[PDB]
């Protein structure tokens, strides 16, 4: 009853694309709102309209309610983090810039610290999903592909979702242009995939060890033991830094194609031929 009196839900009220949402140690899943069950951002029908996502939010007590993005619909869903004081209070420059140049629906996000626009109009194509900054707020701007959590909470009195030309988000995200994510499911599946190194341990011993398998999962293919290392539990500034004419993660990795001497092939599926057992 409180939060259909919002313009801009409203708007969004004419899709039935909503869904409940609950905390996960420290992710927000989203949730079927008829049955319980985890939804997907791909099957239209494990969603439901927004009467149905207000029944199900006290049926299973979700922590709040979830609006699906897809192609189809006009809405475009830009996510601000940590931009927000105490007081709840713009503290970034981008994002109090941004709010200047996007003045359309604007939400205070669960958590507090951060902010929901939803604008209708079209992304740039040459710009980032998510791009981060030194103060450790970040910027996600999604069309469809993922869901946005709904507060209701609306900030600076900007109830409405307004027709923008989001062109301008050009000066804020940053620009951009077997599979890797394949190679890494396998070495999780293996047990080879390593975790966050506990206090006491030699960090350094523990990139080699796992250079070790990386050497054999990739084939010893260095610029695929590097792209898959930096999304590791494992990567620091470290890994970049120059040493002797190289860098401390181009020298780890040399040594591993020495040290391994089998490969794993995606052919063959060798999988019993390597050297290294998993980890605990
Ligand atoms: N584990 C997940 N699986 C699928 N979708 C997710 C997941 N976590 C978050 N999302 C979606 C809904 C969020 O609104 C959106 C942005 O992520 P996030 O900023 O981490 O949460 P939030 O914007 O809902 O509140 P806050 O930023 O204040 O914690 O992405
Ligand atoms: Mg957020
Ligand atoms: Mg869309």
């Amino acid at each position: 009853h409180m939060i259909m009196e919002i313009p801009a839900i409203k708007a969004l009220s004419r899709y039935a694309q909503w869904v409940i949402w609950k905390k996960e140690r420290d992710t927000k899943i989203p949730y079927n709102p008829n049955n319980g069950k985890k939804a997907s951002s791909t099957d239209p029908l494990a969603w439901g309209d927004i009467d149905e996502a207000q029944a199900g939010l006290v049926r299973y007590g979700a922590n709040g309610l979830g609006f699906v993005l897809t192609k189809s619909d006009p809405f475009v869903f830009i996510d601000l983090d940590h931009v927000l004081d105490e007081n709840k209070r713009v503290k970034c420059e981008w994002a109090r810039q941004l709010l200047k140049e996007i003045k359309s629906y604007t939400e205070i996000s669960p958590s507090g610290d951060g902010l929901h626009v939803v604008v209708s109009g079209k992304l740039p194509d040459y710009i980032k999903h998510k791009t981060k900054f030194d103060d450790g707020s970040a910027l996600e701007v999604y069309e469809s592909g993922r869901y946005m959590t709904i507060t209701g909470e609306v900030f600076d009195g900007r109830d409405d979702i307004k027709e923008l030309d989001l062109s301008i988000l050009g000066e804020f995200a940053e620009h951009k242009i077997l599979d890797d994510e394949a190679i890494i499911d396998l070495m999780k599946r293996k047990g080879q995939w390593p975790d966050a190194p506990k206090d006491g341990d030699d960090w350094s011993s523990l990139d080699m060890s796992f250079a070790n398998r990386l050497a054999f999962w990739c084939g010893k293919d260095i610029e695929r033991m590097d792209r898959i290392f930096r999304q590791s539990p494992l990567m620091r500034q470290k890994w970049d830094r120059p040493t002797a004419g190289s860098t401390y993660g181009r020298i780890t990795l040399k040594k591993a194609c020495d040290f391994v001497d089998s490969v794993y092939d995606p052919a063959l599926r060798n999988e019993s031929d390597c050297p290294f057992e998993p980890y605990n």
